[PDB]
């Protein structure tokens, strides 16, 4: 009982009941997605990826290898994640940096999350923020304009 | 006399003459789009949405419920809008916050527009800006780097 | 010997051996793309565009007319480029501003590159940065948070 749009390319069988995956999403085979998620249009979800239950991923987000999203997380549109702190074309690290977005946290629209980051339970990341350090549980963080 | 790309999912009949809607766009049924718009690839346009005439929406933009775009507006690529100031997964507000981008205004590439915002007529929003307060008509606003 | 995903719209024949172009990409006819590039999902590549060899373009990037990418460049996800410094809807300039990203340079996730910019060889642009001035060769530049 999950809904995969005919215009998505979903290669993972590991998708929970109630989850919706919308148009022009790519989901690679090893991705794990929980129950009652909403994966909005134009998202990319790689292999070494775990996403919990009741997660909302708005449009235009990519979830790279090494990223874990816990239950009840909200990820705003065009939010960007990283798994490589010093990227150079065709220079593959032995191991990708890991990011974890902990239960109930929310990431505002168009925020940028550096590699290796923990965002604590129920944190709120302001729209457009750059997150270069871990954010503590329940903290509201935004970049000064 | 409007052009919907075969690789778009356009569900709205409310689309003006001369409008182009490009590959991998999603446009939901209640969306209103005026004449001679250009809705570039990879855009998402929701239901409670009004877009005027001669509007340019570059690639990778989402126009959420509660957002109105007036005539002659330019929206740069990967510009992000918001309709929920304190987003939590599966916590639906009674009413979405409204944003209006007034006639002739321009929003630079990758800008972030907070919910509830008015951008005045002929304003210019710098590339990458975070807009947390209304922008007055004809004002050039950008976030200090 | 190049791989074009069946869910991409690639109109250019000017694509080097070993290049991969993934789902939901648009590549217009005059685009030039070198050998062993990886053009990830959800990218847009216009006509007056030259991209060298061994270039990585992560998801959700648009490469506009007037932009040149040299060999061995890395472009992070949701990176945004510009070819028009004072955009107004339907006001087409005689000439688009040119941007060049020089050999081996890397642009972090969700960075914004203003029009007319040179990013020098082997530079590193931090995630989320706004680049309003040329970046010198081998320099690490990021926007203060
Ligand atoms: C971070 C946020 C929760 C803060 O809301 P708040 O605590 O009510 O803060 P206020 O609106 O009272 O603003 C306090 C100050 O911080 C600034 N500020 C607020 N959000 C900001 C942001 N995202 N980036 C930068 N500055 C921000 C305001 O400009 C204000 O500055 P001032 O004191 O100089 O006037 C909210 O503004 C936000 O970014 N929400 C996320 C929206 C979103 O992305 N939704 C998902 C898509 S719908
Ligand atoms: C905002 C904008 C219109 C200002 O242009 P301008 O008034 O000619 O300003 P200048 O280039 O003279 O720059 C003035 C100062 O503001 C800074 N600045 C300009 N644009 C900025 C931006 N978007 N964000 C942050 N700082 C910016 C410059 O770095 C310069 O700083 P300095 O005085 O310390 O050297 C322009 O830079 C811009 O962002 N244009 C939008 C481009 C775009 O997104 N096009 C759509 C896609 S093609
Ligand atoms: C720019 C970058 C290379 C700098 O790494 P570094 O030189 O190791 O810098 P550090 O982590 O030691 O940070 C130095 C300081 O700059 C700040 N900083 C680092 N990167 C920043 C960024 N992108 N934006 C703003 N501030 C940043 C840190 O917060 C720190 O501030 P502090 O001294 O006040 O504590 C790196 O942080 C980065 O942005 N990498 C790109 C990641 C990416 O986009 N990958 C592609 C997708 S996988
Ligand atoms: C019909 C349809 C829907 N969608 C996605 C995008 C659309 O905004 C979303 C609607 O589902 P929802 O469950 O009503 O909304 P969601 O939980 O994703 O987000 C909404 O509610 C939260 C609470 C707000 O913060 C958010 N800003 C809202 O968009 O599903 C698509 O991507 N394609 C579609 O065709
Ligand atoms: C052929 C084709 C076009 N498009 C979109 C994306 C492409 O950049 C645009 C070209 O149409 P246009 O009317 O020539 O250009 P637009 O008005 O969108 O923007 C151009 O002009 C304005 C004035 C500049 O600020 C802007 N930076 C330019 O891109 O249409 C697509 O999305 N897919 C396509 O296949
Ligand atoms: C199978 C498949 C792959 N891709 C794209 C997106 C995916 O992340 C990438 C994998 O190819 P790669 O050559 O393994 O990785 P890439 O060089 O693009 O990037 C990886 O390595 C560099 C060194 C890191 O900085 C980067 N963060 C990594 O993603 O190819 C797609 O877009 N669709 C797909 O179906």
């Amino acid at each position: 009982g999950h809904m995969i749009h005919k215009l998505a390319d979903v290669q993972s069988k590991n998708i929970g009941s109630g989850t919706r995956i919308w148009q022009f999403c790519v989901v690679l085979p090893s991705a794990i997605i929980g129950e009652n998620c909403n994966i909005c249009s134009h998202c990319f979800i790689e292999n070494d990826v775990k996403i919990g239950n009741n997660v909302t991923i708005k449009c235009g987000v990519q979830i790279w290898d090494g990223i874990e999203i816990e239950d009840d997380v909200f990820i705003g549109p065009n939010v960007t994640f990283c798994n490589d702190k010093y990227p150079r074309s065709k220079q593959y690290p032995k191991e990708f940096s890991k990011t974890i977005i902990k239960k109930g946290a929310s990431i505002g629209a168009n925020a940028t999350i550096l590699p290796g980051i923990t965002i604590g339970e129920n944190a709120m990341i302001g729209a457009g923020a750059i997150v270069t350090k871990d954010v503590l549980p329940h903290v509201t963080y935004y970049s000064k304009i």
